[PDB]
């Protein structure tokens, strides 16, 4: 049972969870890759059971006739058809899990407080398109941004997967340009790609949202345009910076993940998006800042004034600073959902708190929790943490092209 | 069985093949990963043969007279005294390495240039306090500093050792009150009680300079008052804030890590001294901001008129960068060697593309690589590592009481 200090403090807790570790990480004892971005009836009885185990512990009814009930259920289930349904209940349960168990994920104090849409009748690509519309109208909120998922039908034999092509439901699309360089986001110049051979006709601004590439059963993807009054955005100015505004930028107010699976209990959801609202680091440091994204830093710094032939100016951790408060001002000037990096990280060490209570324990990629400006300036920082694979679970999944 | 390693900022991929040799097995397994903790009779003979290798390998002589020679007297001399001696420039060529291979060094890009000052030949604590003497004129150089290390006698059985009581050679004190709480750098108060309790008069200072603890084998420790000339020292102020040199802050030059465990060919020196320059965050940041150390960030942005009411006008950010500035604006006026954070990781960034065509590959700790401010805005963020011990070593040691 690994120990685990808090260095701020100097508290000194046991992860007995990761005991519990299901599937296995890519690190070994010779080595670590922690770093590393991208890391049968009889098995899927197991998971299955596993997971039900889990549901009737939530309930105060482990080991009850209920309980042996279901297992004998899915037992002749998979038995008769190789698989088996979740109940309802069941499904917003291994929802809620699998956001309890994402290690990569600093907003968990929420975890509890999802709005679960099952999409598991879903008949076709313009159905889907229905549902997710519903989706980002009611996670949005008008700016009052609320946690939710929408649950597509899951894997089956016999017929092919749902699939949302796109990565976010909302995405700016990424132009390759005349001179080799990029118009717009350069994250997303491949999806950009697929939507223009599928029959969109592209814009040239920096920042068009993209459509749907959507994929149901045994179908080509479909295009469908998001209702622009469905997109909420944020034009981006700064509070004291007045030519901030002049750089026209702007963000978008809902974060939607739609490209990762949901496994539970051993089924899988290809197609089942989430969302929750932006930490502005998300999109002051990394999506304006990243050299590979907007890459806007030194721009802002010229602007600011800054002494950008020496590195020992800080310069960019001056510029940095100031695209952040922009970001959170403009957020808040618009009424639009937004935790800073300060309260997020503040909010996770409660988490860890409540789930060492709880479970003995909670999986965290110190990396991904950890902000990309001001690390050590957060409590997370000085926390060591326990990385391992939890089911229910978001797994990534290759891209379906 | 060669991980696969890549830069997100460029795209380029890389295989770390030397990742094969690691040895003293890590804390991670398959199950979970502790990449985030800080800390985790002839097999004395396997680990000469190796180092020898290792030592007839990088002169282009493997396979030669002199080569073999070598194996020969190490393996008498083990035979007839249980261990043995190195040659003058395998310490050095062992000491280099155990640079190379620390994988928390963002520093490697200079490891080729270190002076090895040996004081294998050394007897009781007044001997050691001219060595360590010698060691911090030399390595301070009047504000031009240069890398040193000196390496104590090594370990034997049926003998105590050569220690250094303290955690760096130059530390200041930390004194509690008739409340607990500290004056004083609150790492340092145990050593603090320490000095103190073996016959030091305790200053009334938040910065004053400890004195040293040294040890030799199986006698009590003395107490040595630091020459304070030798002792070079940086009063902090800042370009443009008048008043931050009113904080009255001050750092010292050299930072001096003497309580590390020199390992080369199976042999252990439990008091060997190293010594570079220091990066910027480590004073500014960590030193200074760390809630568990100086804790001043809240004094700062006071001073600074910042809003720190809420956590969203990112006071604790400007205020860390403005330090960091002071510390930066005060080394370079006072003309004492330090890197900032983003020359730092340029230059490590550089390291790993020439440790690829060396030696295929590099250990390096991501958590430790990425500096505490800004760490998406340096290019180590994006490079995914592979962490894994390697020997010469430098490793951890427990206190000696
Ligand atoms: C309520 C506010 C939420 C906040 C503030 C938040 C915060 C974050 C942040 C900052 C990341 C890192 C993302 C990146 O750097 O690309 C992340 C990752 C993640 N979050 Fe949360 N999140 C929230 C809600 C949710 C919800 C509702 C779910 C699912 C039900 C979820 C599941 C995940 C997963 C699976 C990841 C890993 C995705 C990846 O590796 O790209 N989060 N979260
Ligand atoms: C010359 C310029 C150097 C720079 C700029 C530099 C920078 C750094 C930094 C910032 C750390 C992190 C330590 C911490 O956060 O407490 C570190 C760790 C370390 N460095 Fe270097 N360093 C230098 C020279 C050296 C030398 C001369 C040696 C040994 C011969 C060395 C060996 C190590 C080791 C063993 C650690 C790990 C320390 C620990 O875990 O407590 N470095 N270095
Ligand atoms: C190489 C490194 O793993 C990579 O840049 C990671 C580091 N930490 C991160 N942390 C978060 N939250 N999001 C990220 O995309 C990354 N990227
Ligand atoms: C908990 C965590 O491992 C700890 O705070 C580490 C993180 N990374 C670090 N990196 C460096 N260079 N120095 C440190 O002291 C630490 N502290
Ligand atoms: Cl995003
Ligand atoms: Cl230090
Ligand atoms: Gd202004
Ligand atoms: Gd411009
Ligand atoms: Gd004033
Ligand atoms: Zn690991």
């Amino acid at each position: 049972f690994p120990r685990v200090k808090n260095w701020e403090v100097g508290s000194i807790t046991y992860d007995t969870l990761s005991a519990q570790a299901q599937q296995d990480g890519p690190c070994t004892p010779r080595r670590c890759l922690g770093s590393l971005v991208f890391p049968a009836p009889e098995q899927l009885l197991s998971q299955a059971r596993d997971f039900i185990n889990q549901y009737y512990s939530s309930i105060k009814r482990s080991g009850s006739q209920a309980h042996e009930q279901r297992l004998q259920e899915v037992e002749a289930e998979v038995a008769a058809t190789g698989t088996y349904q979740l109940r309802e209940s069941e499904l917003v349960f291994g929802a809620k899990q699998a956001w309890r168990n994402a290690p990569r994920c600093v907003g968990r104090i929420q975890w509890g407080k999802l709005q679960v849409f099952d999409a598991r009748d879903c008949r076709s690509a313009q159905e889907m398109f229905t549902y997710i519309c519903n989706h980002i109208k009611y996670a949005t909120n008008r700016g009052n941004l609320r946690s939710a998922i929408t649950v597509f039908p899951q894997r089956c034999p016999g017929r092919g997967d749902f699939r949302i092509w796109n990565s976010q439901l909302v995405r700016y699309a990424g132009y390759r340009q005349q001179d080799g360089s990029v118009r717009g986001d350069p994250a997303n110049v491949e999806i950009t790609e697929l939507c223009i051979q599928h029959g969109w006709t592209p814009g040239n601004g920096r920042f068009d949202v993209l459509p749907l590439l959507l994929q149901a059963p045994d179908e080509p993807p479909e295009l469908f345009l998001l209702p622009p009054e469905l997109v909420l955005e944020v034009p981006l100015e700064h509070p004291t910076l007045e030519w901030f505004a002049a750089l026209g930028l702007r963000w978008y107010a809902l974060p939607a993940v739609s490209n990762m699976l949901l496994e539970i209990g051993g089924l899988e959801f290809p197609a089942a998006p989430f969302s929750g609202w932006y930490m502005s680091t998300q999109i002051g440091t990394r999506n304006l800042c990243d050299p590979h994204r907007y890459n806007i830093l030194e721009d802002v710094a010229v602007c600011m004034d800054l002494d950008t032939r020496t590195t020992s100016s800080l310069w960019k951790d001056k510029a940095a600073v100031e695209i952040n408060v922009a970001v959170l001002h403009s957020y808040q000037l618009a009424k639009v959902t937004i935790v800073d990096h300060h309260a997020a990280t503040a909010s996770f060490m409660k988490h860890l708190e409540n789930e060492q209570k709880a479970r003995g324990g909670c999986p965290a990629d110190w990396a991904w929790i950890v902000p990309p400006i001001s690390g050590s300036l957060t409590p997370v920082f000085h926390q060591e943490m326990v990385n391992y694979f939890l089911s229910p679970a978001f797994r990534y999944q290759p891209d379906p092209w």
